[PDB]
């Protein structure tokens, strides 16, 4: 649904390897489901979960 959560400022508790770091031990093909689903269970966002995972799983591009 996305309502409002910029969460965009310097960065983010030590939750940012934390948060990540469960959620690509959980697995590695993050689907927009998955991306949805850990960015809420986890701590991050439909427009992290992409550019966060992006950087901190480049697979492809």
């Amino acid at each position: 649904k996305k309502e409002k959560s910029p969460k965009g400022k310097s960065s983010i508790s030590p939750q940012a390897r934390a948060f990540l770091e469960q959620v690509f031990r959980r697995k590695q093909s993050l689907n927009s489901k998955e991306k949805e689903e850990v960015a809420k269970k986890c701590g991050i966002t439909p427009l992290q979960v992409r550019v966060w995972f992006i950087n901190k799983r480049m697979r492809s591009k």
